[PDB]
């Protein structure tokens, strides 16, 4: 759809290249990060690499599902980390761009 095309070529294009994008371009590696509780707390991991792959393979049936994947990625970050962590602020900056671009998505 026009909306999924927009999410791929506008929203993800802007978010993927952002200076703050790098921790979100692939799954949280709880083993490399020394986080034995990450998967005990975060039951649905999500990342931009997964979302990008889903958009490339036409995995989504509705723009709202892709939006939920973005939202889950950000919420995972806010829920697992501590309020003062830099990563929370990076998520907030990316999420603001996400919402700003979503405000201009084509209707269906
Ligand atoms: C794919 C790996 O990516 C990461 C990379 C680095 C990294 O600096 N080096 C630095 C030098 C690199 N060289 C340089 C020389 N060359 C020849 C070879 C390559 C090697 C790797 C750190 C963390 C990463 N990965 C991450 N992925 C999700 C999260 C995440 N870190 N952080 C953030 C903390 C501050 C910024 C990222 C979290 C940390 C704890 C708990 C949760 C989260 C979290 O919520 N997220 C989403």
């Amino acid at each position: 759809t026009n909306q999924l095309q927009y999410l791929h070529k506008v929203v993800m294009k802007a978010l993927w290249k952002h200076q703050f994008a790098w921790p979100f371009r692939q799954p949280v590696d709880a083993v490399k990060l020394g986080l034995p509780d990450y998967h005990k707390i975060i039951k649905q991991p999500m990342d931009m690499g997964t979302i990008k792959r889903r958009l490339e393979n036409n995995y989504y049936w509705a723009a709202s599902e892709c939006m939920q994947d973005f939202n889950t990625m950000f919420t995972n970050c806010y829920i697992y980390n501590k309020p003062t962590d830099d990563i929370v602020l990076m998520a907030q900056t990316l999420e603001k761009i996400f919402l700003q671009k979503v405000a201009s998505m084509p209707q269906e």
